[PDB]
């Protein structure tokens, strides 16, 4: 077992992405890998470098094999080059298996690890498709699904606030969330991708084609910290939240992520920032069901030093070129599940969620939405 041994099984640092522990060679190495949903390429640090505490080192595993290849990855910030090989892999509080995975040594990256940040490696949890150089690369979960008696499927439960979650591999725990869960197609198994079939602010059609919110795509990362959206939906949702806050004034650098907002410690005013309703289509004809985001999510914390400490945020909406990311800001708050089994990912409202006083972050279902596919971009 156990699914309660994996429980509370992630930390983070705000803003800084979810980690998990896993060893990798004889004698077992452990290492903090971030958990990536949104890559297919299990990788860590094996070189030196400013910001890491731990890499890999080969020489010291008796078990490491040379691909005699080597990868470069690219992500949407940050990139790194290394050596392919396959070790022994293993997570502790996880299931209770050792398999053979590959592993890209890390020896040269640019924008990727972070000052501080207590991982070291990043584990992608997406499909083959998207894997470098190419799908031959069977990604880890592949590997262990491939290799063990692991049911192919996880559930991921991130908390925010330092920050920490529950990764349950091979399974559902009923405890961690309420409710029951919706289901979305996953619509191909390259990224997680999904299609949002319509979009709410404060109970507020943004009433664009359906086609602009998975402009190019839509997916789940949990390796993406902000909520991405398409230029179009991104400038339509400002305007939208803009509005709803008129009543105070921030700098316009703050809607682009750049500058910072603070309030009086316990003073912020929730009330102006409206709940953004991400529908998404459902398992059933003419079915879809909606995820409701509170601004306690799209708004995040920032710690800052001053002689009063205040209560500093950063806008978590951040435009998009490469289509629409539900990061981990829309994650936390909800228990997901990536039922690559039955080719889908639920949602249900998280036991550790965002709770305001006087709303909440919602899953709701069923709704009726017609034409729902000709909301996939083509
Ligand atoms: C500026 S947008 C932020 C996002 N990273 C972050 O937010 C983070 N920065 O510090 C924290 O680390 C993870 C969370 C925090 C990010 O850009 N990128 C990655 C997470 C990092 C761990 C490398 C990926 O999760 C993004 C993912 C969608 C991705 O880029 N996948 C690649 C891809 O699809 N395309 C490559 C791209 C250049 C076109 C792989 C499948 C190869």
């Amino acid at each position: 077992g156990s699914f309660v041994e994996m429980v509370d099984n992630l930390r983070g640092k705000s803003g800084q992405g979810y980690y998990v522990e896993m060893t990798v060679g004889s004698p077992p190495q452990t290492l903090n890998i971030l958990v990536d949903t949104g890559s297919s390429n299990f990788a860590v640090g094996a070189a030196p470098h400013p910001f890491l505490h731990r890499y890999y080192q080969r020489q010291l595993s008796s078990t490491y094999r040379d691909l005699r290849k080597g990868v470069y990855v690219p992500y949407t910030q940050g990139k790194w080059e290394g050596e392919l090989g396959t070790d022994l892999v293993s997570i502790p509080h996880g299931p209770n298996v050792t398999v053979r995975a590959n592993i890209a040594a890390i020896t040269e990256s640019d924008k990727f690890f972070i000052n501080g940040s207590n991982w070291e490696g990043i584990l992608g949890l997406a499909y083959a498709e998207i894997a470098r150089p190419d799908d031959s690369l069977e990604p880890f979960f592949d590997s262990l699904v491939k290799q063990t008696h692991v049911p192919n499927l996880f559930s991921l439960q991130l908390c925010g606030a330092s920050v920490g979650g529950s990764m349950i591999i091979g399974g559902i725990d009923h405890s961690l969330y309420t409710g029951s869960l919706w289901y979305t197609p996953i619509r191909r198994e390259w990224y997680y991708e999904v299609i949002i079939v319509r979009v709410e602010i404060n109970g507020q059609d943004l009433k664009m084609d359906c086609k602009e919110y998975n402009y190019d795509k839509s997916i789940v990362d949990s390796g993406t910290t902000n909520l991405r959206l398409p230029k179009k939906v991104f400038e339509a949702a400002v305007k939208s939240i803009k509005a709803a806050s008129s009543t105070e004034k921030f700098p316009d650098g703050f809607w682009l992520g750049e500058q910072l907002v603070c309030w009086q410690a316990g003073t912020t005013p929730w009330n102006i920032f409206p709940v953004i309703s991400l529908y998404l289509m459902g398992e059933v004809t003419n079915q879809s069901f909606r995820i409701t985001i509170l601004p306690q999510q799209y708004l995040r914390p920032v710690e800052d030093v001053a002689t009063s400490q205040d209560d500093c945020y950063k806008f978590a909406i951040s435009q998009s070129s490469t289509g629409t990311v539900m990061g981990a800001v829309i994650m936390e708050g909800f228990y997901v599940v990536f039922d690559r089994a039955r080719k889908r990912i639920g949602f249900a409202v998280s036991a550790c969620h965002v709770h305001d006083e006087f709303r909440t972050a919602a899953v709701e279902g069923p709704f009726v939405t017609l034409d729902m596919e000709d909301c996939g971009y083509n």
